[PDB]
């Protein structure tokens, strides 16, 4: 297991989002899908002159998985997957200059819910967890579980957990007071309201 410091930008934007007082959590789980959506897009669009890609697996879909014995969101795409460079480097780069952008934003008067916009919206994901665990599957790399409970530092592992195939599982370990987000109807009513249009189906799994 390697353990890394995010970049002070992404720390500090970590504790905004740790620390602010904001009721409007459930933007949450629109960020985490539209990032699916991207990286769905993505392999689609390199299957066209590759059709090879689609070796591990033809299927382009997200699953959305509470379980509340283990107080988990999981959410599963079959997009394109991060490599080990993704997860340590290159993201985070491109990271920097968005949380910027936001957190100038902020000052000016804009609020959370526009994370997106600056391309960070992974990060609402600490509005409602304590930990995050990403597993993905890059093609011709390793599978890899990427994981954080803030406080300044990520670890990187090669995963030895069931094989994925191809995509990213990010499994939310919800915090204490945000136990809603594992109810059907809950989950259901975000979904409508925010990411009624996503191009790819969604398939709410039921415990
Ligand atoms: C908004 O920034 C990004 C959005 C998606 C990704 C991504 C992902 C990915 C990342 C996150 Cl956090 C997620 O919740 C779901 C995902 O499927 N898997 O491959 C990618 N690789 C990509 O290159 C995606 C096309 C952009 C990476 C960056």
């Amino acid at each position: 297991v390697e353990t890394f410091a995010f970049q002070a930008e992404i720390a500090q934007l970590m504790s905004l989002i740790i620390n602010t007082f904001y009721s409007n959590k459930e933007i949450f789980l629109r960020e985490l899908i539209s990032n699916s959506s991207d990286a769905l897009d993505k392999i689609r669009y390199e299957s066209l002159t590759d059709p090879s890609k689609l070796d591990s697996g033809k299927e382009l879909h997200i699953n959305l998985i509470p379980n509340k014995q283990d107080r988990t969101l999981t959410i599963v795409d079959t997009g394109i997957g991060m490599t080990k460079a993704d997860l340590i480097n290159n993201l985070g780069t491109i990271a920097k200059s968005g949380t910027k952008a936001f957190m100038e934003a902020l000052q000016a008067g804009a609020d959370i819910s526009m994370i997106g916009q600056f391309g960070v919206g992974f990060y609402s994901a600490y509005l409602v967890a304590e930990k995050v665990t990403v597993i993905t599957k890059h093609n011709d790399d390793e599978q890899y579980a990427w994981e954080s409970s803030a406080g300044g530092s990520f670890t990187v592992r090669t995963d030895t957990g069931e094989p994925m195939g191809r995509g990213t599982k990010v499994i939310l370990h919800l915090k204490e007071d945000q136990t809603e987000y594992l109810e059907e109807r809950r989950i259901k009513e975000i979904v409508k309201k925010h990411s009624q249009f996503i191009g790819y189906p969604i398939t709410l799994f039921v415990e």
